[PDB]
């Protein structure tokens, strides 16, 4: 009971400086490619299903598929069982967890929930990013499959903890950024401080 319960597509849109992809994604009900692209870092947004129990309970309002802005709404996988570095068969595809998601301002300016980046944060219900190690097709109630643990076992939630809690914790911080899965902005981060 860990799949894609939901793909879910955006809208791409140019910005005068590029092109980005809009934070609004719809639920789709057909076959999508997994193409391997910081934008090979980012490649999937993923997020917890569970949590909209939550949001819906603290705003009174409903939360489904394509809430959050994720590529890929996620069944049976939380940030306190994924890990950094795991990678996971996906369809056709190979995916492999890169680092926690930010909070962001687009996701207020959406629900027009200004203190919801800070709850986020509060809480620890972020989501992740994959990058795609092999690029394939998935189907939405595709079954994701864990086929190997990211080494240490450092989970989405402790590697939050550190980030946003435990900024003068320099073992903690190292061994983090250590890890070779880790995108290169945390890396570079975490380097930063640490000096």
């Amino acid at each position: 009971p860990m799949q894609i319960v939901s793909i879910n597509v955006g809208k791409p849109k140019t910005i005068e400086v590029r092109l980005v992809t809009g934070i609004d994604k719809t639920p789709v009900a057909h076959p999508v490619a997994v193409g391997k692209q910081g934008g090979e870092d980012k490649a999937i947004c993923a997020y917890p299903s569970e949590h909209f129990v939550y949001w819906e309970e603290r705003y009174g309002r409903p939360f489904t598929a394509g809430a959050f802005g994720e590529n890929w709404t996620l069944l049976g996988l939380t940030e306190d069982d994924v890990c950094l570095g795991d990678i996971y068969v996906a369809g056709t595809a190979l995916v492999q967890v890169s680092q926690p998601r930010q909070p962001c301002s687009k996701l207020a300016f959406k629900h027009q929930l200004p203190d919801l980046p800070k709850a986020i944060c509060q809480t620890g219900k972020s989501g992740f990013y994959f990058r795609v190690l092999q690029e394939g097709v998935i189907e939405p109630g595709a079954p994701l499959v864990l086929v190997e643990r990211g080494v240490g076992a450092l989970s989405i939630a402790y590697i939050n903890h550190i980030y946003y809690h435990e900024r003068d914790n320099a073992a903690a911080m190292k061994q983090i950024a250590s890890h070779p899965a880790l995108s290169a902005s945390w890396r570079e981060t975490f380097q930063k401080r640490l000096a």
